[PDB]
């Protein structure tokens, strides 16, 4: 229904993994992203176009492919919806 939820979910899964690896460049790199997609989601004046420029998930799908699929799957979908919203496109997936 809303992207805020999709990204909100991953935020919870990330916390768990982070606990095991307190100081991962890939974790923070992907986490910090979720913060942007969420910020812009509420912000109107802030930069939104960047949502399309960003590219989170390509690293998680490879690095966190088997090690942490719950995060990768959530990330790939997190930015996915973000891009559309960034421009104002409809959202709806199976």
């Amino acid at each position: 229904m809303t992207p805020i939820e999709y990204i909100d979910r991953a935020l919870a899964l990330v916390v768990d993994r982070l606990a095991r690896y307190p100081g991962y460049e890939v974790l923070l790199s992907a986490e910090k992203q979720l913060q942007y997609i969420r910020s812009v989601l509420l912000d109107r004046s802030l930069d939104r176009s960047a949502l399309h420029r960003l590219t989170l998930g390509s690293i998680a799908v490879k690095e966190f492919d088997e090690t942490d699929p719950e995060l990768s799957r959530a990330l790939k979908d997190a930015y996915y919806v973000g891009i559309r919203t960034g421009r104002g496109l409809k959202v709806d997936l199976p």
